[PDB]
């Protein structure tokens, strides 16, 4: 009620940093499009803005956007990796602008994405001052810094506008919620492959691309009711939003308070996103997120992220069968002690929200 209020009100975005922050990622942004359409491998490149800016979840502050530079690849055939369900090898087929980087019969993620970085990095240096940093092991992002404020990770996305792979096929369990009419439609938009490497031991397979639906979180978020006028006028304003924000500010600060001894590096915003879509499947009707009952929603909301930490599964709300929470990707004690500091939180009404 009027603690989470409270809360909300902190995290709202300033209208002014918005607007500044939205010219300066737009100026960077078309720089590096314009340069890649040069290179024939990349000439089909075009913009995708996702994540949380897009999807008006974005708390504190407007300093970090997330863009595919999507590119379309006909005729694209995949091969599943080591059952992993989210991550594959791209084949073509039976001139493929893509030529340059197959090994054997392959598209290489990485000789892909290294290009893809290269230019990038050789285009940052020429109205803003724009730095990039360190490339992260596996990830499909490459994060650059504007004006020492505002991060911008860019991933490179091939898109297929095939049908979803068979690993989505029980994914998306949106009908009671959006309608299975909503299932269908999004079902027949196009999917992306993004340059992050499935985890081998102690490296990555370094070929893999993985599954991103990005396009489709977005889409769900900025319309996200039963009712179609939901959040549209003042009669139907739900706490739908307010909830995410609150799950991911709290986990936010939960990093923040342990960050002497890094207990929870391993957990990110993706997590509470991906535990939400689940909450809102679980609770279809906008009743059931009135502003009235922001307390209650917020509690549904913990603890099924609570539930999933305890039986250390997270399925992604599109491929059911991958779990962010296997032991492959997060060992047991980190999820046992986000576990034990969430349980915490919840039975003192969450402290970690005091001013
Ligand atoms: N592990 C993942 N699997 C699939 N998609 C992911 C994963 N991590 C991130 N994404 C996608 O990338 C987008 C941007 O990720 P990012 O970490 O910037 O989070 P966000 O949703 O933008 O929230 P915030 O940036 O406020 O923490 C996500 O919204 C999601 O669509
Ligand atoms: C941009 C962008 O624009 N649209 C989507 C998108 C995007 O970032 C992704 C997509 N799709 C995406 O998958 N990101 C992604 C980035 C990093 C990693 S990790 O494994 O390095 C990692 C694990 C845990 C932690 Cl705590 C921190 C890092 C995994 C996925
Ligand atoms: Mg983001
Ligand atoms: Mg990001
Ligand atoms: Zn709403």
């Amino acid at each position: 009620a009027s603690k989470l209020r409270a809360v909300l009100e902190k995290l709202k975005l300033s209208r002014d940093d918005i607007s500044t922050a939205a010219g300066m990622v737009k100026g960077v942004v078309d720089h590096l499009l314009l340069r890649l359409k040069c290179d024939s491998a990349f000439r089909g490149v075009g913009l995708l803005n996702t994540g949380s800016y897009y999807e008006h979840v974005k708390i504190s502050a407007p300093n970090e956007f997330d863009v595919m530079f999507k590119l379309e690849v006909p005729r694209i055939q995949l091969e599943e990796y080591s059952n992993t369900r989210a991550y594959y090898f791209v084949k073509f087929k039976r001139e493929n602008p893509l030529s340059q980087f197959l090994e054997g019969e392959i598209l290489s993620a990485s000789k892909m994405l290294s290009k893809f970085r290269k230019i990038i990095k050789e285009e940052i240096n020429d109205d803003t001052d724009v730095i990039m940093k360190r490339k992260r092991g596996g990830s499909p992002a490459v994060t650059l810094l504007i004006s020492e404020k505002i991060s911008v990770d860019i991933t490179l996305a091939l898109e297929s506008k095939s049908s979803w792979p068979a690993s989505t096929q029980e994914g998306l369990r949106i009908q009671n919620w959006l309608s299975a009419k909503v299932r269908k439609q999004l079902r027949l938009k196009p999917f992306y492959l993004v340059p992050k490497h499935a985890k081998e031991g102690n490296g990555f397979q370094e070929e893999t691309w993985r599954l991103s639906f990005s396009h489709i979180e977005k889409e769900i978020l900025n319309n996200h009711g039963k009712s179609k006028t939901c959040c549209e006028n003042k009669e139907e304003k739900c706490c739908r939003k307010d909830c995410l924000k609150l799950m991911k500010y709290l986990l936010e600060q939960l990093k923040e308070r342990f960050k002497d001894k890094k207990h929870l590096d391993k957990f990110s915003s993706y997590h509470v996103k991906t535990a939400f879509f689940h909450v809102c499947t679980q609770n279809p009707q906008d009743s059931q997120w009135d502003r009235k009952d922001l307390g209650l929603c917020f509690d549904n909301c913990v603890t099924y992220f609570l539930q999933c930490l305890r039986t250390e599964k997270l399925e992604n709300y599109f491929i059911p069968e991958f779990n962010l929470f296997s032991s492959n990707l997060i060992d047991k004690r980190s999820k046992e002690f986000l576990t034990k500091q969430i349980e915490y939180e919840r039975n003192n009404e969450f402290p970690v929200f005091d001013e």
